[PDB]
Formats: structure tokens, sequence, C-alpha cells
């Protein structure tokens, strides 16, 4: 179960609260029998996305430890997309911008607790070079960083069979998918088809928001006559369609780029 981002950072969780106590990576190590390497990225990912009265402290020479509170209720994989940390990044997805005053009513929730979850916000932002400025609320920086950061949130926050996008048919997305493996002869591995149908749906999103995407100095000078660039804009050209956005030469650069980088075979 292991691989499964969302399993492994609950399997974490339930070790480090079973006992008020640190946990050294190489006990945690020990009860997963892997991902050794991978603990300490897990556990600040997490640690992000608690409950408000959840603190999980890191302590060279000893470890982790977390300090819980009240009546405490099952850890579930719904824990991250019932943070406040998930569900204001969830707000500040679109354009239109809030008071933190508007923000805190429409969470259902008093101001004097948001503050908390808003440095709590900051502090995932800044893994992917981000930045939340208040007057008003608004995420700040490079645009595909900024769907980098939703397409971790998403993939982290929820099952391998999962559909978290509203007024986005899924079976859609995977058909554009299928007529790429076709076009391009490959197969993509399920992982790779997850990736790829979070991050398109996350483009459609922004770009239905108005947001626009900048490749950087290099990829500029691309090749927007190599072969499979030039069937990947095809099929995508569907999809402006259907879905009533444009897709720029930027667009389609980075879309390539994405199944490029993508783990399948060539079919026979």
């Amino acid at each position: 179960a292991m691989e499964k981002d969302i399993k492994r950072q609950i399997q974490i969780l339930e070790i480090i609260t079973s006992e008020e106590k640190w946990f050294t990576t190489i006990e945690i190590s020990k009860i997963l029998r892997c991902c050794n390497k991978t603990i300490m990225k897990d556990i600040s990912f997490i640690k992000d996305f608690l409950p408000e009265d959840w603190h999980i402290k890191i302590k060279k020479g000893k470890g982790v430890r977390i300090y819980l509170p009240k009546h405490r209720n099952e850890i579930t994989f719904l824990l991250f997309r019932e943070s406040l940390t998930f569900r204001i990044l969830q707000h500040l997805f679109e354009r239109e911008t809030k008071t933190i005053a508007t923000l805190a009513e429409r969470l259902y929730i008093q101001v004097p607790s948001i503050l908390p979850a808003l440095k709590r916000v900051e502090n995932y932002l800044k893994k992917f070079g981000l930045k939340l400025r208040k007057k008003p609320l608004r995420l700040e920086g490079d645009e595909v960083r900024i769907m980098i950061m939703y397409l971790d949130l998403y993939l982290k926050s929820y099952n391998d069979t999962e559909w978290p996008f509203e007024k986005l048919k899924k079976e859609v997305i995977f058909q554009y998918l299928g007529t790429l493996e076709e076009s391009l002869g490959i197969s993509l591995h399920v992982v790779s088809k997850r990736h790829l149908s979070f991050f398109i749906a996350i483009l459609l999103k922004r770009k239905q928001q108005g947001y626009k995407v900048q490749l950087n100095r290099k990829f500029l000078y691309f090749n927007t006559e190599t072969p499979d660039y030039v069937k990947i804009g095809r099929i995508f050209e569907k999809l402006e369609r259907e879905f009533g956005v444009s897709l720029t030469v930027q667009d389609k650069i980075l879309l390539t780029i994405s199944i490029k980088s993508s783990k399948y075979v060539y079919k026979d």
C-alpha cells in the first residue's frame, strides 16, 4: 500500500499518534518496512494539513513527535481535504479575492482561528516558491509553479481512485489521454495518467479563471515542428472547443513536456 502517498501519510500519522513520545525515522521505517528516504518529506507535507490543535515537532537527534489536545476522532484519508489549509487553498484557486473576514465566514470559522491556518498555508506555498499576499488575499508566483503546487495538493489529498474536479467529467479527460496514446503509439503508466488528467483539469480550470502560462527563456527555442508536438497540438484543438479556452504555444509545449516526462512504453 505504501507507494500510495495518501495511504503512507496516514500510516505515518497512525504511528506517531500511537504514543506520546519521540519517533525516529529508523523507528518509523521499521514499521513501514519501506520508504526511509521519504519519511521526512511526508512529515513536512502532513504537518501543514493537520487539525488546528495538532502539532508535529521535528528535533535533531530526537526525531518527530506529535502533540494532541478533547475527543479524538478517527484518523482517515479525509483529514487532508478537511484541513483549513486545503480548504483555504481551494478558495485561493479562483481569481475573485476575499478579505480574511469574508474567507473566515465562508469557511464557517472565527477570524482568530484563520490566522494560524494562513501561516500553515504560507509554509506549504514556500516549498513551490510561492507566496500569499493579504490585501486582498491572493496566490502570488509563476503560473506554472501554481499549477505544480495544486497538482501536488490534489494528488496527495485524494485516493488514486477519486476524481476531485467539479464541472469536468473524468471520462472526457481520459478520452483525450486515450486519443494521445493512440496518436503517439504509447501506453501511459496508470500513475502517469493520473498526474496528466489532474494537470489538464488544473490547466483548464486556471484558463477558465483567466490565468496565463508563461514559460522560461529556455523553451522559446523549443522545436514546434517535432513530430510528437504536432499531434499533441491537434488533439488539444478538440479540447479548446469543448471547454471554451484557447491553448497558446506555451500551453502546448507545457503539455508536451508533461507527456514526454511521463512513464510509458511504446506499443507495437
